[PDB]
């Protein structure tokens, strides 16, 4: 009895699944314990076919949290959202057992099932219920990293001193490396991209050359839009890790405004050959063909992308720009929308609708997209514009007019003519606006930026500088 | 030693995100051999194996544990030759005994084999394969897998001796259902029915007893009691799809367009990935005539396990109703390389090559399916007349050639045309006077003949000339 499930697990830990499956089949059937039936779901599950483990849990239904768990989770891979709460919560049919309740049941298993409802909360829109659930999770196991970085994510600020306290000692130097990588992932979502590489910089240099740490710089550089100094931290994670498809996301986009077509090309080729069911290689592989400038091409590989995960944002926003160019603005649309339906925190898609409705002259309304973005980023206006560059080297009045009531339709109006070869034209209608709105860091900024690029290096440090007292 | 003992944690509820983190914390803070492991663990059980392989490849992995991950992840990769090379294989060590490899592996050692016998088997090597099975089973005869591999690639190992400790009650067990499943594979089925319906009614009553029986049946031809079984095993079994491309074949046999329809509906979208899924649907649209919808789902069966060779050979029929038949040589040609032991092909072709005049290649195709199978031309003549819905010549190849003359009298049989096959079996009897074979084509003959005397003297008969 007692050896043969030993043994079982013996084969599992092995990944031998038929010849556990098999004991399994035969130790549920002769004894019908709670026990051996949660083995062979178990082994149902770890081959790989959780409908299996699904049909089998719930044919004859258990109650021990070891099955509850196990059940959750093959229907959150399922997609079975809704039921898998009802489980482990209890939760819309009678009361809603407590997280005192849940911690109870489960005991030392109840990290994982509040990061599973967590999860589920959280991708049926109710962010609320869904943080609180990470936040107890990691109070009761500060070794999740997944818990803190999906409250990064949805814009909570979770406090890393407190979040990781264990409560020889091997730990505390753990959460040491955890605490100040907190700090840093924490600073990269939002948007203080130097206070980040500062943070992760700071780290031991060991921790330091790993792809993940790397990887973040490279957003972090990259959300500056100092893309050299990006794509030389990106070279480096592939040639340190070389199966990381993980940043290689943002660095595709990154090789493809530097306009490096054999770079983007060779990473596209080197990430589908590893992994073609990651949304990363197709985000690759799509923006390769937008370097060339063909666009159906493209569009069929951001699908794939969105395809093999439909919760993953970024996929959808870059289709949205790349129909911007082939002027297919109904469907770009509908991206940007889907873009915020996934991640309402994912700031390129805001702007990216913004930016059409202000091609199409319907300002009051991109007014309130350019606003709820430049919330989540600050400029934001460097990278989308750039975009805009690429794109156009492969009323104005009216515009004014319309900007006198609201600022960043008109912020917009220079940030694009800055990125443009038009630097003079931007200063004029800067000052315009510098007028219109002193309150706004973002007007002493690009005063800063406009300075530097045209010699007067005194006058740049004194805006800038300004710029920063008055941010918040 | 905490850090390790959390993410075992994290890694047995699935959180894999959280865990391959600690692990790349951890094997950054140590460059440690069992922190490797850990990650690599990590990274394959999170589903990417080729993320573990590039990484224990770009680091010094020289321990078992870490050689046999690496294996792993080599055969989940197509890189057989890889494979072999790390668990058998030094690259400055020679071929390793297989006393050697168990030193090395220690508990690890059954597996090691094991998965070394399949790299064997996959290349062109059974001999070394079985041997490598053997191996596996002595030193741990809780694995089932192994000696199901053996029954498959035709050796005939003996389950009182094979699965013999060296706790008794599972041997015991493992005994009699291993006895049952090697008859099913060396096709003596009513045995293979006999000895695992012998087994106590609670391991009966399981899934995979009733789907050998069910497969047992079919071997059998004894169709409608095939459906009886098979109905039984997706009541107590519905996310089974391990052996119910059979039954679908079964409800195809059978003209049940109706319950193949329900059949096929619901494993597709049970299992998109399996290839019975599609083998089902497969059946369902041959039957509804619909013969490039047919073929469409039969490629996917293929496309979604180009190593499942029944969807092949179902192509095959599939194409020979459509008389494409070099494109159903191709399928059964494709179906052989896939499976050694299958006769569904080599009958298969033979009728193919019967068809085509061509007597002195379809003897020896009918040969090799009927060493696999003997009964193999009730269930393939069948076919034929499922799908519908020179008198001299063959007689004198029937003198040198004696299967072609066979398989005629069989398709004869197949259809309702009694009389007329006992007089060409009988001429057929003269230039062979003693085949088992021959007695029990009377045997199958006689049951729609009425008379007893016919069918069960021929039957005992053949049975005594065969054992």
């Amino acid at each position: 009895q007692e050896p043969v499930q030993a043994a079982i697990w013996q084969a599992l830990n092995h990944y031998a699944y038929r010849d556990a499956v098999f004991l399994a089949e035969r130790l549920y059937a002769e004894v019908h314990s709670e026990e051996a039936l949660f083995l062979l779901a178990t082994c149902y599950y770890r081959s790989g076919k959780a409908y299996k483990a699904y049909r089998l849990l719930k044919g004859h239904s258990c109650t021990t949290p070891q099955c509850k768990y196990l059940l959750a989770k093959c229907c959150v891979d399922l997609s079975k959202l809704a039921e898998g709460e009802q489980i482990l919560s209890g939760g819309v049919f009678n009361k809603q057992k407590s997280h005192d309740d849940i911690v109870t049941e489960f005991g030392d298993s109840a990290c994982f099932t509040l990061s599973l409802l967590g999860h589920v909360y959280c991708k049926t829109d109710r962010l609320a219920k869904g943080s609180e659930c990470y936040q107890k999770s990691l109070s009761l196991n500060p070794f999740l990293w997944s818990p803190f970085e999906s409250l990064c994510e949805i814009g909570e600020k979770p406090d890393p001193d407190q979040t990781f306290k264990f409560t020889k000692a091997a730990a505390e130097g753990l959460m040491s490396l955890l605490r100040e990588m907190g700090k840093g992932y924490l600073a990269l979502c939002s948007y203080n991209c130097k206070e980040a590489i500062n943070i992760l910089s700071h780290l031991p240099s060991h921790h330091y050359n790993t792809g993940w740490v790397l990887c973040q710089i490279g957003r972090a550089y990259f959300e500056l839009s100092e893309y050299m100094q990006a794509e030389r931290i990106f070279s480096e994670v592939r040639r340190i890790e070389n199966y990381r498809v993980e940043g290689m996301e943002i660095y595709s986009t990154t090789l493809w405004h530097l306009q490096k077509d054999v770079a983007l090309s060779v990473l596209s080729k080197d990430l589908t050959d590893m992994d073609k069911n990651s949304p990363e290689a197709w985000c690759a592989a799509g923006n390769c063909f937008s370097l060339q400038r063909e666009h159906d091409i493209a569009i069929k590989f951001f699908q794939r992308a969105i395809q093999v995960d439909p919760n993953y944002a970024y996929a959808y926003t870059l289709l949205g720009h790349e129909f911007v160019l082939t002027e297919e603005l109904d469907k770009a649309l509908a991206c940007f929308r889907n873009a915020i339906r996934v991640n309402p925190r994912h700031y390129n898609a805001w702007y990216g609708l913004g930016m059409i409705y202000y091609k199409q002259e319907k300002f009051s309304l991109a007014e309130m997209h350019f606003q709820k973005a430049l919330d989540i980023n600050p400029q934001s206006s460097v990278l989308l514009c750039h975009i805009g560059v690429v794109q156009h080297a492969l009323t104005l009045n009216k515009a004014i007019v319309i900007d006198p009531k609201n600022p960043l339709c008109k912020f917009h109006r220079a940030s694009v003519l800055f990125a443009n070869e038009k630097y003079k034209s931007a200063l004029q209608e800067l000052e315009e606006l510098k007028q219109i709105v002193p309150k706004e860091s973002l007007v002493y900024f690009l005063i800063g930026k406009v300075y530097k690029k045209l010699g007067q290096t005194h006058l740049a440090l004194m805006n800038f500088s300004w710029a920063m007292d008055l941010d918040p």
